[PDB]
Parts: structure tokens; C-alpha cells; sequence
């Protein structure tokens, strides 16, 4: 499995991990030089596994749906935990031999924030936060897990989707930070950006519908075509148009 360990964590090793995560996903080609995910795939190739290891050498394995980069489940090696409403074939295909449990929420941000009783902007990221999240999930506690899963998802799925997010985390190897509204805006608009970039291919680079983001200085900005920085040097994976 593609693996990230905290014992050797550096900015460079984290970037290498995210590159390897991206590379492990099958692609349906590129649009404006950005890889597009598959629309559908056979069950035997539907999931990839990633290992995350804390400072104390304790590992969890997260299962990711290759069609959308969603984490669907994780395992401690002996017990596994599945989100509500994951693809129906996931339990049969993943972590066979473990004791399989269901988490009391779906993996969407609305439901995770409700379960955590706090917002993404209230929850620290950075590699020390990843260490704590791994520990919380390895020693599963129902009250603490949603916040830990929010850390895990943003540090894997969202970093894979956006270079900007990857770099913010890579810049916090020994420190912690709470994500800005710039980060939150990218996460919220991944599907919308994916849709518009694929539409734009048949419209001379023009979006059908604008996407509103927050720039690093906190300004509202309107994205209307593929010449914008978010398209040319940020987004790294597109959700297939079939799923938008
Ligand atoms: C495809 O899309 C691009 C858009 O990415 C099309 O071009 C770009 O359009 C944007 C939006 O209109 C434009 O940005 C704005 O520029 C205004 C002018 O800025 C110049 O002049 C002022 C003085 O008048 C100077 O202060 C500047 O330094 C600069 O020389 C600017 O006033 C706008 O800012 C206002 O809004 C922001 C909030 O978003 C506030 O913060 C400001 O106080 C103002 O109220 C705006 O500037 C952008 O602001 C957000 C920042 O994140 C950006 O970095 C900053 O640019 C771009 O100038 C324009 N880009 C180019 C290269 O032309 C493009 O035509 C289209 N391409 C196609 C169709 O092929």
C-alpha cells in the first residue's frame, strides 16, 4: 500500500506521498492537462488502500473509492469502520477478516461537522494533527472520531485534489494551523470546478456557470474560464462529468 509514516516525515516526503496517492488512481485521460477520474470501474479495481503511521509506529489503513477520492472506510488491522451510505460492494471487498463496524454518520462534511460538533475551520491541520488523528482512530472513541476523520480526509483526499492544500499541509510539518476560507472554498467547489472545466473544453475555455472562490487574501473571486490560477496551477484531479 502507498504509505506515509510520521517517523521520517518531511515536507518532501509528504509531497511524495500525495504524488503517489494521485498516481495510484486510474485516469480517463486529461482535460487542460488535468487528470480526469474514471466514470465507472470493475469492482476488483474500485478501491485503493493507503497506510498512515503515527510517531509511535501504529498504523491505520484507509480505503479510497477511485472514482471520487472519497475515504469509505478504515482499518486498525483487526477492526474496520465503514461510513454510512458507502458503495454497497465496499464491505464485501475490503478488510475481509476484520470485525466490520459502521460509523454513525456519512463521510460528507455536513454530517461529519454535526458529529464533531464543530466546523472544519475550528479543527487543526498539519502533520502533528495527523499524528493525533491516527492515534484517535487506532484507539477508536466514538465522540472523538469525527474530528479525526475530518483531519484525515483533508490531509489525503483534499491534498490529492488541490496543490494549494497539499502545500499548506507540507508547510506545517512541526506546527498546526486551522484551514482558511481559501482552503474551505476549494473543498466545497471541487465538483463544480470539475464540471465547468470539462464543459469548457467544448466552449473555447469558457465556463457555462461561474464558480465563486475565496482568494488567499480573503477576497471573493469569480472564476469564469480555464486561464485562472485555480485551473492552471492548483487543481490536480477532476471528478468525471458523469458524476457532477
Ligand atoms: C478569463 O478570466 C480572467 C479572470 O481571471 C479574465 O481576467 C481577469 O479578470 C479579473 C476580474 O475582473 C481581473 O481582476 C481584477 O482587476 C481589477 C483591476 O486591477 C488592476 O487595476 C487596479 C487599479 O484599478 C490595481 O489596483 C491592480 O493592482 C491591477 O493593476 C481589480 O480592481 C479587481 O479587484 C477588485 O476586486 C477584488 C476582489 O476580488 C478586491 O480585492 C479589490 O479591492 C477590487 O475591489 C480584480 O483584481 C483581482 O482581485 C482579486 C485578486 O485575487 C486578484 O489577484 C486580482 O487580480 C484581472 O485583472 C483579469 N486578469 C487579466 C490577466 O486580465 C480574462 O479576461 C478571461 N480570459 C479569457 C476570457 O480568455
Amino acid at each position: 500500500n502507498v504509505r506515509f509514516d510520521l517517523s521520517s516525515a518531511t515536507s518532501s516526503s509528504y509531497k511524495t506521498f500525495i504524488k503517489n496517492l494521485r498516481e495510484a488512481l486510474p485516469k480517463d485521460g486529461k482535460v487542460y492537462d488535468i487528470p480526469v477520474l474514471l466514470s465507472t470501474v470493475m469492482d476488483s479495481r474500485r478501491f485503493i488502500l493507503i497506510d498512515l503511521v503515527n510517531y509511535d509506529g501504529q498504523s491505520i489503513t484507509a480505503a479510497i473509492d477511485v472514482l471520487n477520492v472519497y475515504i469509505v472506510a478504515y482499518s486498525t488491522g483487526t477492526v474496520s469502520y465503514f461510513f454510512q451510505q458507502v458503495p454497497a460492494q465496499a464491505p464485501k471487498l475490503l478488510f475481509k477478516g476484520t470485525q466490520q463496524r459502521t460509523l454513525p454518520y456519512t463521510g460528507n462534511y455536513e454530517n461529519l461537522q454535526t458529529a464533531a460538533k464543530k466546523l472544519r475551520e475550528n479543527i487543526e491541520l498539519g502533520l502533528p494533527a495527523l499524528d493525533s488523528a491516527i492515534t484517535t482512530l487506532f484507539h477508536y472513541n466514538a465522540e472523538a472520531a469525527a474530528s479525526a476523520l475530518l483531519v484525515l480526509i483533508q490531509t489525503t483526499s483534499e491534498a490529492a485534489r488541490f496543490r494549494y492544500i497539499e502545500l499548506q499541509i507540507a508547510n506545517n510539518v512541526g506546527t498546526k494551523f486551522k484551514p482558511s476560507q481559501t482552503i474551505i472554498s476549494l473543498e466545497n467547489n471541487w465538483s463544480a470546478l470539475s464540471k465547468q472545466i470539462q464543459i469548457a473544453k467544448n466552449k473555447n475555455g469558457q465556463f457555462e456557470t461561474p464558480v465563486i472562490l475565496i482568494d488567499p487574501q480573503g477576497n471573493r473571486v469569480q472564476i469564469t474560464n480555464v486561464t485562472s490560477n485555480v485551473v492552471t496551477q492548483n487543481i490536480q484531479l477532476l471528478l468525471n462529468i458523469g458524476a457532477t
